């Protein structure tokens, strides 16, 4: 017995803050918590508590310490086949990571809808606002690796499996509405571009590169999405607080067989965040799994991640009224235009158990569609329709993949398919033909109809030559960044060139600079001007006397391009980093701690070293973590709480901690004597907007603090931080 | 509906003999039969009747019959995702075959001890008579590819996987007691010299070719099983009618760790039988799948495959007792000197319901032992233990082949294991390795004891230097081949000489076959002039004058290596050919199926067309096969009725049937006017032993036929048989 | 779509420093620079210029910006081949990673003794100082992927591969001179608690985590190499200053048939340094390349990395 | 991508064109052709944008689909032509 | 024998990387959330040497026990007190 025999080892199967508790999977924090998919997964879950220690098939291991040898210093020996099982399995453990969206993160949940969509669609699972249906939920990067960093730069994937009574759906989307590319011919180009060179496999994460930005400067369609990505939307607080988007329009199809125009979106219910720059990339570096934790955190501490499942619906007379192609995935559909309906509700509550298992081989394709939604012509989409199967041959070993656990439908699957590699189904059927008699032809098709019919396309007319061309119609590359633009608050615009600005400064070619730069004026004169004064380059009078894109069918902007022109913010699930001293006054912490615990804001108590510090009044406080190991980068405001000051006031990484939360504008908190960090920070003595400061914790003092936490970060001091040394 | 209004598309789920009904999967066939392992395929299994026809992902398919066009004659489009589906799983269907023995055919069953044997080993499966161990056992050849032919002249294989409460044992053997070589590391020269030579892959299924005979001339270890291959061991008649042997000497081990040397034995409840050559050859032609069919059609019958399990036991302190090494798996025990001990019996009473999910994917291997089992020092069963591991990883896929179903333990299996391609099993253990706390160091290992303990090695004495050095003790390579020889009958002998004779002129280079025979020369002279002669090919004085090699400890020969030497014949489960004519005398039919059914032979009807033909009485016949159709090859006696003869006296493929039983040694039977027949095989008026003949079918007719029936072949008619032109 | 007209995006093919010119494929930085090795891979050394895009079966591409449909908006069509290679080939590119040192950056070179070691070794490498022998050294960390990032605090491999006159010899070492474990049966659990751990990958390229110091407790046989990973070792300034080690005692073998017990050393010729923690771990967000892209700029300048 | 283990089974020698080939595809198991084009994507700068595109036409030209008229429903239908 | 060599390493290493050592430990360990698994490395610790020991312990807010104070120091490596 190795365990300590207080039980301490061992997670509490409650829902704990983060950081109370050590993690663990799924089944064992959350016991309780289940889905029909979680359930059907009872047959290949395996525990291991009382049971013996064993090879693959099944013998009973005497001595896990060693190999057998001749001699306790011989040679080993072949005939060591337990040892040769476990090497052998340890040897291969690895399986090719996903070419693209490498990177992610996953849990457990269900989707219900609000009420029938039966008059638009005849998909079982938006039928009946009683039917549930579970899900699985990866959220990626794109760009890097499996063992990348979580707080880069990049575009996010949002991928959502609805385990439907009529087949596994796929929506296959990302945090952004549009894609760099119209054609899916050029996306091993786009790829490779934005990908580590392949000299010598540099920068992983990143697009500051000049082979992307190269790319980009020869492809202008490429630059709604650039600007999209340039913008704090490429750097999100967490997977809970980004939009999610399916990317193309789609139809819908009604019994009655009326197509609808659809595109797909998820509006996060905690609302819309990000990070800034500096703080996203040194996150990177001090904790690359800042959203894997926080996600898997979140849902331990019952602060589940909650999407609204949104329609833009396009009757199909009007496919033709708006400025831009609806078929062209570099456009999006303003919501001034055409507004997103709500249909549904998903709510993330469990992790996996088995994070190989069940998040690195699971398998999301946008094909997996189910009667009640059709495709449409989008050129992008219809060459991902291909990709998705064809890569999971080599990715998941074969034609199988769908019997891997987390993949199988709940859903009943028969058919004629057989073999193939880890061929898991016995087929007993007589026959792997049809027609067929010898099995009197089953199993059957099945007709198209209302409810349970079997899968018809959509008689869409197709009229034309075999060509590879262009459409016409997609050859506009300016007015969607424009409208973005114009949408942006004045610091979300700051933050959009400084994106920019930056990226660019890593392009070691300065010609691919200039040719962005260019791109940047047939968008926005003001955007090119700030960017090029960043980068030491003039624009020509021809650049400055390029004429602006036209309005996207009228609109000079729309607040809902924006992540923070209209508020939405919501505290529960943030956190708070308080800087203890060795003698704290307890009456301000048990004032803050209360009224953080009653918004659903969750506490880290740091301090210069582990264990306990001792406060005025003799309560024991437990330290979480040191202000080096818990740096302000991962929480969302810091308050220090009175006492004897005199401990930390000359700690160095004490007033880091305070500058380093400052820059990155976060709201901060000092009570009684912690107003003597105010000379660390350069607060005026009547103080500012976004710092909060009184004799004591109590009064108005948390309620300041908790109004600045909703409105997420303090924009007004941008100014104030451009000369902090921090 | 497609099915017939009469329902005979459906074969009834009751034993029948053999073309009685269509073939069928195991579980629909004989739904009632049970073992553990067989219940515990139950969650993979997967039935059709009523279902809908389905993609993987569990969408209903309206249409089965067309890919998605534009339009009735247009280009088929890329968003089919349904064809593309279901071509993808075609495409991907197949897996690489075994690298040897990748013909096979197999069959599930169960074993049971006839006694404790805990005195001599704690190997759980033998602890009671009461333990019934589920077994899944496959038969093979060696040589050819999977989709070669069964008939061919080749070593068998025997592999049985017992599914144990402690573990999967595989016991991995062949139908011939030793191996062609000495040691592992020239197992690719040998496979490499037998298979399809390199330049052309010809031929298939065949040692008849010069770099075989090459390699052989070149190691005179592999002279006897070179002997064993060139008998008539080397065309079994059927897979239940062949020995099987565990190839090595392993250890037993007992609760007091003490050790027996142990080799292992088959012995074929239903009799040792075999085809000759000139008929195994034709009938790779006639049905290549010949032996794959008769162990399906056995079953199906009730013709269950038993072999009684015998251990040859030898004390450790007798180690060096016999005049050839114990280790050197060219060496046979000679049953005269240890005796095989009857231990128990396993008999195979269910077919798979899926070959290519149960038989293809199956994996055995020699190093899956169990504690009370455990290896020796034989320098090829020291590298079995590396290959059969290795070999699966590109096989089967990955190193979580044993989460095949087939492959599964019944016994339970929890390690530290993870990940590996087609990851079936989810972990929810909190830790990947041990020692750990974090789950109490669970699943722990189990110290050695006399049941339901780990796994130790015997503690073996090792002492010597690190050599690549061939024993001394296994420098004889003679005396075994020649006892083989010397216990053979003279018909055996005969049959050997053939087989040399033959395979030897199909060698090219005429100096192989030379080199040959002056192998033969140092086993048996009357051998080597026996086979000289058929090759034209004259021995020299010195040859003349080879010693002959010594006896075995004394032993100049042994009949138990002999097919036939002891009576041993069982006719239950064998085959009967009744010729028809359009007029049969019915007395003669009833009185012959009568005495089959009497003694479980089985019998099929033959005319010169399908459909049927009617009986002296109007009793209707219906006949299932053409005399073309169903050739002699198939079976193991002719009897032709009384009745029209003039019908089929002048069809010559009548004739020909019985000349090819005849030529092939089978027991013929005539009644009445099919005494006419008596002139096409040159039978004398007054008779021929093994010819059985009467004015009708009485009771002493059916009883002189049967008993020729129980001694298999007439081996006194071979002088007849160099006359008849067939 | 091409070039500057000043040449300004091709290379010098000259040593240059850090940061003076984009980086390039070895071959065109420094065509001149040989070994036999190098030469001997000419076979399947693809250029480009002045080569027509073609499919992997060589039929030359009219259009490689769109895929054949049925009218410009119309849907694409299973015939197009010349998309679905592409397509095909991008969807297979991965292969698995390493399962341990999947991170590590890679060059060319050459090594040579300073005398013949025929007395106590036969091996013909070390048997001339005029011998040159072509290496491909391969520098890595252990737990993290291979897109995790290179200053973090880990053990570094070096393994090098000789390609010698009597085949090939890998010196696969690492920069401490011991292993954490004594028996290869507990690598998978050893690797097992460094690595991100199983229900969430959580950590990468750390053994700051719960396993890891729950087996170290457990299996005080670790300590040494725990104390070496702590140290500054555990971060080095870059793979050009840090020591190498061959792990364990092997033999050499002289033509007497004569054993010595040998254990391998690499004496960096650039000296030892290191990091500290504070900048190590700000470095692997700032630039999670920073070794890699280190080892690359030092050769092409000509600072190249030599080791005793 | 099965039967011969991946993408570049064109590598395996009797698969081989005699042709010339070049192009933007990189990697996949059992690679054998080590690029040295500093791009691996198109449109590119840094390399002059080679290996390039090539118009049709009578001899050494890229390969143009001939341009046949296509009109009538997406449907899963046999021609009745066909019956 | 598992102390002799981590005792050999760190009485070779310059007092400031001595402190670098105790601060990756003290870091390390700060994250491991479960902390009788930090206490029992410290003891770990103190079966190498009592400073380095004591160094950490006071960064994690533990107190040594008197037998862990007690701790007799592993033997020299061959006569060996250090190795520059
Ligand atoms: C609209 C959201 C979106 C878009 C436009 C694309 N991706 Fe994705 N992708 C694969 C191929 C592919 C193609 C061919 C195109 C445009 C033609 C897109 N992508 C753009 C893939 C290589 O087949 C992919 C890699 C692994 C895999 O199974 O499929 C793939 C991944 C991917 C994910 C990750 C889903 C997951 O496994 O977690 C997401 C969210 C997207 N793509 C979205 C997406
Ligand atoms: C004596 C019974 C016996 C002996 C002595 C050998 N084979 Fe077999 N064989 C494999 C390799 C192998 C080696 C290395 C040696 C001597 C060193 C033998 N054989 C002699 C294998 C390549 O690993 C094999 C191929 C597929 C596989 O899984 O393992 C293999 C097959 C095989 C079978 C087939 C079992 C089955 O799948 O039905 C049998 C019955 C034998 N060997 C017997 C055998
Ligand atoms: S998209
Ligand atoms: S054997
Ligand atoms: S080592």
């Amino acid at each position: 017995s190795l365990a300590p025999e207080d039980g301490s080892h061992r997670p509490a199967a409650e829902p704990t803050p983060p950081g109370a508790q050590p993690t663990a999977p799924g089944s064992l924090k959350a016991p309780d918590t289940r889905n029909e998919k979680l359930n059907s997964l009872e047959d290949v879950r395996k525990g291991s508590e009382n049971y013996a220690l064993t090879t693959n098939q099944g013998v009973r291991i005497a001595d896990d310490q060693n190999s057998l040898r001749a001699g306790s210093r011989g040679p080993t020996l072949l005939e060591d086949f337990i040892l040769r099982e476990k090497i052998t399995h340890f040897d291969h453990e690895r399986i090719p990571e996903r070419i693209v969206h490498a990177r992610g993160s996953a849990a457990h949940g269900y989707f219900q809808p609000y009420k029938s969509l039966s008059d638009i669609t005849k998909a079982d699972f938006l039928s009946d606002p009683n039917k549930i249906t579970p899900v699985f939920v990866r959220f990626s990067t794109v760009q890097g690796g499996a063992g990348s960093a979580d707080t880069v730069r990049d575009i996010r994937g949002f991928a959502t499996k609805f385990y439907t009574e009529e087949g596994i759906f796929d929506l296959v989307g990302n945090n952004t509405p549009i894609f760099f590319i119209q054609d899916a011919h050029k996306f091993p180009d786009f790829v490779h571009a934005v990908k580590p060179e392949p000299h010598w496999a540099i920068p992983q994460g990143q697009s500051a590169h000049d082979t992307f930005w190269d790319y980009v400067s020869l492809q202008p369609e490429t630059l709604h999405n650039v600007m999209w990505a340039m913008s704090d939307r490429g750097i999100p607080r967490s997977y809970r607080t980004m939009e999610g988007f399916g990317c193309h329009t789609f139809r819908l199809i009604n019994a009655e067989g009326k197509a609808t125009f659809v595109r797909f979106h998820w509006k996060p219910l905690a609302g819309k965040a990000s990070l800034v720059w500096d703080e996203a990339q040194k996150l990177t570096g001090r904790d690359p799994d800042f959203h894997r934790r926080e996600l898997w955190e979140a849902i331990e501490a019952g602060d589940f991640p909650e999407y609204e499942l949104g329609f833009q619906l396009i009757p199909e007379e009007d496919e033709f009224k708006f400025d831009f192609d609806l078929l062209d995935p570099t456009k999006l559909i303003p919501e001034e235009l055409v507004p997103v309906q709500r249909v549904g509700k998903m709510v993330l509550n469990r992790n996996p158990d088995n994070f190989f298992a069940e998040n690195e081989q699971a398998a999301f394709h946008p094909g997996h569609i189910v009667p009640g939604l059709d495709f449409t012509n989008d050129p992008l989409l219809q060459g991902r329709l291909f990709s998705y199967t064809d890569t999971q041959i080599s990715r998941l070993g074969g034609p199988n993949f769908h019997e891997i656990p987390i993949n199988r439908p709940t859903a009943p699957y028969h058919n004629f398919q057989r073999d193939g590699m880890h061929r898991m189904g016995i087929d007993t059927n007589p026959a792997n033909y049809e027609p067929n008699s010898i099995n009197d032809n089953w199993p059957r098709e099945t007709p198209p109809g209302p409810k349970r019919g079997g899968f018809e396309s959509y008689q869409e007319r197709v009229e034309g030559n075999k060509v590879r061309e262009r459409s016409p119609s997609f050859g506009e590359y300016y007015s969607h960044p424009r409208l973005f633009w114009l949408s942006q608050t004045p610091f979300e615009q700051r933050h959009i060139v400084d994106g920019f600005s930056f990226e660019l400064s890593k392009v070691v070619r300065p010609y691919i600079r200039e040719r962005v730069v260019d791109q940047l004026a047939h968008i926005d004169l003001t955007l090119a001007q700030a960017v090029a004064k960043n980068l030491g380059i003039e624009l020509t009078d021809d650049q400055l006397n390029i004429t602006p894109p036209p309005d996207v069918n009228g609109l000079k902007k729309d607040p809902s391009l924006s992540l923070y022109a209209i508020p939405d913010g919501d505290v529960k699930g943030r956190v708070v980093a308080i800087l203890l001293n060795d003698e704290v006054r307890s009456a301000d912490l048990l004032a803050i701690l209360k009224a953080l615990k009653a918004k659903g804001v969750h506490a880290k108590l740091l301090y210069s070293r582990m264990g306990e510090v001792t406060a005025d009044d003799g309560t024991v406080l437990p330290i979480a973590a040191t202000f080096a190991g818990a740096p302000s980068l991962t929480v969302d405001a810091v308050i220090v709480p009175a006492g004897n000051i005199a401990d930390i006031a000359d700690n160095g990484d004490a007033n880091y901690y305070l500058m380093e939360a400052y820059k990155h504008l976060k709201p901060i908190a000092l009570a009684g004597d912690a107003r003597k960090f105010k000379a660390t920070i350069k607060i005026a003595d009547q103080g500012e907007e976004g710092i909060v400061e009184a004799d004591s914790a109590d009064g108005s003092f948390m309620d300041e603090l908790l109004t600045l936490m909703a409105a997420h970060r303090v924009w007004s001091r941008i100014p104030k931080i451009d000369k902090i040394p921090a």
